[PDB]
């Protein structure tokens, strides 16, 4: 058995749309804002959860470094969030280098869905992605995918 918080902010963008029954009424809905989910929780000192990482495999049609189609289903990083308050304390990275020492596999390989400016910098300035190809589907993968 075990305790979870949800801070509302985490608790609204939840990456996947949940109610919760008593048994019969709810004790909470989270989420009104092939696949892997990676939560993360800290004692303070009465615990609660800061941090989801949802990554899954997709389907997609990408152009390459000279404009040529073509279709790959590499793994993607389809959700990412750290409670507003708590972020910039270190929370990102734990819960994004369990997922990659566990999933075995590199940042440069993977998609990206519609990454935010902090996403961006996160990647750019801990795992030196910086040169991008361009796309039009509104994922961004990195020049090392296709090599
Ligand atoms: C595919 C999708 O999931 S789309 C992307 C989702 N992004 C959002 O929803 C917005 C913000 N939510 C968040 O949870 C965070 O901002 C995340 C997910 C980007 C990173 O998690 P954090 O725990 O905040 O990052 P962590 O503390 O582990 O690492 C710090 C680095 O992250 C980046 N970062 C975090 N917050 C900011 C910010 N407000 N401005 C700029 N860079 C930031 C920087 O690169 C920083 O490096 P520095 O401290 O050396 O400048």
């Amino acid at each position: 058995s075990f305790t979870m918080d949800f801070p509302y902010d985490l608790n609204a963008l939840f990456p996947e749309r949940i109610s919760v029954l008593d048994s019969t009424t709810v004790i909470d809905e989270l989420g009104k804002a092939r696949h892997h989910l990676y939560l993360l929780k800290d004692g303070e000192g009465r615990g609660v959860i800061v941090g989801f990482l949802k990554v899954g495999y997709k389907k997609l049609f990408l152009l390459d470094q000279r404009g040529a189609h073509l279709e790959t289903e590499p793994l993607c990083v389809l959700d990412f969030y750290v409670t507003e308050t708590l972020q910039r304390h270190g929370y990102g990275s734990e819960l994004f280098d369990f997922m990659l020492k566990h999933k075995q596999v590199e940042p440069a390989q993977m998609a990206y869905d519609r990454p935010s400016p902090k996403f961006l910098s996160f990647l750019e300035k801990r795992y030196d992605l910086r040169n991008s190809v361009p796309q039009v589907n509104n994922f961004v993968v990195f020049a090392g995918f296709f090599q």
